[PDB]
């Protein structure tokens, strides 16, 4: 559970957020696989509610009705193909599986699903799994709501209704049966794990009861015996009831202190300074590294959900967010995941996102296509963070510096820093008000490399800034802070 399964030196994952089963195969074919992108974490494929006020919001797909594959995204034919043939270029395929719940416990009983499945929530009955009234913790809260009303009671989070989302009876074996039913018909399907959506809201020991029931990968692309990848969500910033380690059992967690945390100290927040990013991951007091799941943001705190706040770096404030996934990509504390989303109209209300509902790009509420531009980019408003040449080199980067030591660190006292992964790759940033112009020590050997962040290695030429390094693996780093990409990377593989 704690192993990605991508396929060999492939370092990262991609949410590639809203995008349809047709478009994400074309991804992996066109960009992805050559690439060297590890894998796509998809949005859930099961059937969800419709939503109507607001119209269409991203959010309806985390209210279930069903387990059918079908959803905005495509219907089972074109899900299938999809995992095919991404996993034949090298890709591996993540899916959001949502099981603390079905959908809000106020929506109207009708056919009014991405597929035409009847419910009806206030019975408490999903036809199509089926599911019933004995199948909901209803009973089992203790609250007057019936939702939950304090984090401080570990049994309010997990028994109770979060944002009166019916919450399922997951310590009984009928329901873990049909969740682990739906599971093992994806993993069949070539799927290499799941984003345990809401993990906090369930019980550890469920969670692990459902996991025994998976099946092995698929050997058409796996070895025999490969168990599923997991990443469980849970939010622990510290000082709450739930701690993360709680979860470490099952497989991997969600550390969400990363991106808070780097966040404010690239923002240079609270008296943050990127000099004490010296002893990043567990210094910091991070879970361990072979048990984390990093970002810099995810679908819900770029737009204000979640955890993060304000501080959270999106692409929004795309300068100082290609600085934070830099470091986040060059470091070596974690399993990343690097976030794909699309553009919509913010508006701020009392210092709030009114607008945070919105739902990807559309014609009438079908998603539109991905279309991508001469210069490599997307259109139709899909921002496509992973194509920008900054970010997807960093993510070649941690490929080819895979398993080499934090080494060589060095910082002005400021907001100047650099570090070198072992032999094969050196990093450096200036996130001062001034010039940066000093000899460092890179490790590297001598010769010429291409700064992958200004340009890229074009035959036997750079396309953007060179950097001479001597025998002694000594070099100069000139960097002026009004510089576009504050900050300069080489590796191994961008050597002339
Ligand atoms: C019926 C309802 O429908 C809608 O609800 C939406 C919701 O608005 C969407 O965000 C989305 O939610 C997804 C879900 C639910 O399926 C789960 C995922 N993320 C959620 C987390 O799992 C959940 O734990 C919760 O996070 C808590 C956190 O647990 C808690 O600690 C706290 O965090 C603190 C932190 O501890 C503290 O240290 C720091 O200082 O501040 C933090 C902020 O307080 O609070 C967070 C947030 O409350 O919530 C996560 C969103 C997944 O990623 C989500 O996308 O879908 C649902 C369903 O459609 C409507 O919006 C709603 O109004 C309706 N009633
Ligand atoms: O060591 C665990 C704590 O690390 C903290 O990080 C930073 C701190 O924020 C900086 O101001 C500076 O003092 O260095 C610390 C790490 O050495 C973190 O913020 C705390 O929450 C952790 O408990
Ligand atoms: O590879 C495509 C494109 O990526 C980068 O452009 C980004 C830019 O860096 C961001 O700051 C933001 O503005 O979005 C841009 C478009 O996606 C490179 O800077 C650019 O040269 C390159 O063509
Ligand atoms: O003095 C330091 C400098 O020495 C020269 O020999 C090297 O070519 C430079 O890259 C190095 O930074
Ligand atoms: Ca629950
Ligand atoms: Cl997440």
């Amino acid at each position: 559970q704690y192993a990605p399964q991508t396929q060999s030196g492939r370092t990262s994952i991609v949410h590639l957020f809203e995008w349809r089963w047709v478009d994400i195969a074309l991804e992996c074919e066109r960009y992805l696989g050559p690439k060297g992108f590890g894998g796509v974490q998809v949005s859930p494929p099961n059937e969800n509610v419709v939503v109507t006020n607001p119209s269409r919001p991203w959010w309806e797909r985390y209210q279930p009705v069903s387990y059918k594959l079908c959803t905005r995204s495509g219907n089972e034919n074109e899900f299938r193909d999809m995992v095919t043939r991404c996993n034949n270029v090298g890709v591996r395929i993540y899916v959001d599986a949502v099981i603390n719940h079905m959908c809000g416990s106020g929506a109207a009983a009708g056919t009014g699903t991405t597929c035409g499945s009847y419910c009806n929530p206030g019975s408490r009955e999903f036809p199509a799994v089926p599911y019933s009234a004995w199948d909901f913790n209803d009973g089992k809260c203790k609250t007057a709501s019936g939702g939950i009303e304090s984090y401080n009671d570990p049994y309010q989070v997990r028994d109770c209704q979060l944002v009166g989302l019916l919450d399922l009876a997951l310590e009984k074996d009928y329901v873990r049966s049909m969740i682990a039913d739906y599971l093992n018909k994806l993993i069949d399907i070539g799927v290499a794990g799941f984003r345990i959506d809401a993990s906090k809201h369930m019980w550890p020991g469920d969670i692990k009861a459902v996991l025994d029931k998976l099946h092995n990968l698929n050997t058409n692309w796996f070895p025999a015996g490969s168990r599923p990848f997991i990443f469980q969500e849970v939010i622990d910033l510290g000082g709450e009831a739930i701690s993360s380690s709680e979860y470490f059992g099952n497989g991997r967690v969600t550390e969400f202190k990363y991106g808070a945390k780097l966040g404010t100290v690239v923002r240079k927040w609270s008296g943050e300074k990127m000099s004490y990013l010296k002893n990043w991951g567990e210094g910091w007091g991070f879970m361990p590294s072979d048990r984390a799941l990093v970002f810099v943001d995810n679908h819900d705190n770029q737009r204000g959900h979640g955890a993060g706040g304000s501080s959270i770096l999106t692409f929004w404030d795309a300068r100082l967010y290609k600085v934070a996934v830099g470091f986040m990509l060059a470091h070596p504390y974690g399993f990343t995941r690097v976030m794909s989303s699309y553009r919509w109209a913010r508006n701020f209300v009392n210092g709030e996102d009114v607008n945070d509902w919105i739902g990807p790009p559309n014609n009438n509420g079908v998603i539109k296509e991905v279309t991508i531009n001469a210069d490599t980019t997307c259109g139709n408003d899909w921002v496509c963070e992973h194509r920008w040449r900054e970010i997807r080199n960093m993510v070649w980067f941690r490929n080819v510096v895979d398993g080499q030591p934090f080494a060589n660190w060095w910082d002005n006292g400021s907001n100047q820093v650099a570090f070198g992964r072992g032999n094969r790759g050196f990093i450096v940033f200036n996130n001062d008000d001034w010039q940066l112009s000093s000899t460092l020590q890179t490790g590297l050997p001598g010769g010429t490399y291409c700064n992958v962040i200004s340009g890229d290695k074009v035959g036997n030429s750079c396309t953007g800034i060179k950097v001479y390094v001597s025998s002694d693996g000594t070099a100069q780093f000139s960097i002026s802070n009004s510089a576009q990409d504050p900050f300069i990377a080489i590796h191994a593989e961008s050597k002339l």
